[PDB]
């Protein structure tokens, strides 16, 4: 992160060890659930590109996923170069350079590059634009380690319809479908897979009923 | 039915010998079920009355219902002739006679005369009167070979409901009850005679509930 020393100038501050360690608990004990992208945005809170790969290390024993995090983000490196082309020709004593896209990454630039880029009136975000592309990865990630097709989460005989409405929802929350599906799927495939008295009871709702009145008229049965 | 010729009149065109087998397969394949009717409109599209006769000869071995047929036009030319008296004076000879009760059903008259008559601007339609006749008839015909009575149409266990439906209604056209008394019918009996699942669930629905929200609720029940 970024911190203003005694004489008002910003000083890039590492990571604690301890926000380190959380992250690599979070990375080697959660198998990749959907809940690894909330915790990681967490941690990484105001971070540099020089820190968002201190992250990175925790993730390369784990070689699919870190190829697939690597694929990532050389495609919005070439992307980003893409639609930001180096414009050859003078520029002001008062204005840095352009970063490109191995550089928003920090693999060729340095602290006081990325610190100078990021503090800066307005400012050109490096860390949230490589943060957005991590977190892009780790959604393809969070897709490739999921147990379960969405068709196959079922309420069971005795399951509450609260747990069977979480276990539904952090499963579609994995597979990230289109928009479009989404709404086709928490419409129709939640009741569609209910268990049988649940089931009578949000066909006797009625199509268009909102999810909180589903679980008013399922609390206890 | 009525054609007009290379100079432009009016001619007579009997009946197709396929049409009149379509009508004999009809009349001795259906057991005078409801769908008779709409396939006897069908078949006796722009037809005069000395074609509906020719079709009325397919009935006569049936001899209840012809004898039922029979009835109802004697009943229809003693009301046409009551509500048309015959007026005694003098006539336009531009302007043709008035056909009785027994020239609209073609007893009497002559083609010519059939043809004339319909054909005129303005038109009374002779054909169109004779065939509400006919179906009146059979009307009478499909009420007296209805096999059940509507208060035994019941859903079995496991019947679709679109299936239940579809005979409810059928054996609602054979009956033909007064209009109120339809309505009583598929708004109370409908939702009483099915079976428990789809009764539970249209219960639940409440009064006032269309069709089309109780096949909804009851798709796969
Ligand atoms: O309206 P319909 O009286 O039933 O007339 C049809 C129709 O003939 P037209 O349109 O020429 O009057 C058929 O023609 P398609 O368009 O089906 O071809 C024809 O069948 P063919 O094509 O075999 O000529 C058929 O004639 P057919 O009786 O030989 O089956 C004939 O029926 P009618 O002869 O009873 O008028």
């Amino acid at each position: 992160p970024i911190v203003q020393n005694l004489q008002g100038q910003m000083v890039h501050q590492a990571i604690s060890p301890r926000t380190l360690n959380a992250w690599v608990k979070v990375v080697e004990e959660k198998a990749f659930s959907p809940e690894v992208i909330p915790m990681f945005s967490a941690l990484s809170e105001g971070a540099t590109p020089q820190d968002l790969n201190t992250m990175l290390n925790t993730v390369a024993p784990h070689q699919a996923a870190a190829q697939m995090l690597k694929e990532t983000i050389n495609e919005e490196a070439a992307e980003w170069d893409r639609l930001h082309p180096v414009h050859a020709g003078p520029i002001a004593p008062g204005q840095m350079r352009e970063p490109r896209g191995s550089d928003i990454a920090g693999t060729t630039s340095t602290l006081q590059e990325q610190i100078g880029w990021m503090t800066h009136n307005p400012p050109i975000p490096v860390g949230e634009i490589y943060k957005r592309w991590i977190i892009l990865g780790l959604n393809k990630i969070v897709r490739m380690y999921s147990p379960t097709s969405i068709l196959d989460i079922r309420q069971g005989p005795k399951e509450p319809f609260r747990d069977y409405v979480d276990r539904f929802y952090k499963t579609l929350r994995a597979e990230q479908a289109s928009q479009e599906v989404k709404n086709w799927m928490t419409e129709t495939l939640l009741v569609q897979n209910a268990n049988p008295d649940c089931k009578t009871i949000l066909k006797a709702l009625g199509p268009g009923a909102t999810l909180e009145e589903m679980m008013t008229a399922c609390q206890g049965v």
